[PDB]
């Protein structure tokens, strides 16, 4: 799901939750909260996949 895409390319990319949150510009608890499979359709979707070098479908879906 999101929540573990999304750790994964984080840490490949070296990012701890605090790096990714100032990133996208969001809060540290949102990253979390995503992290945990609490929030699957954040309102920032467009600036994690770019943060991430993905994509938005990639994220979503995992294809």
């Amino acid at each position: 799901s999101i929540s573990s895409r999304v750790k994964s390319k984080r840490i490949q990319l070296g990012l701890n939750q605090a790096e990714l949150a100032q990133k996208v510009g969001t809060t540290q608890q949102s990253i979390e909260q995503l992290e945990n499979g609490k929030t699957k359709r954040p309102r920032f979707l467009p600036e994690l996949a770019s943060a991430l070098g993905v994509s938005v479908d990639w994220l979503l879906n995992g294809t």
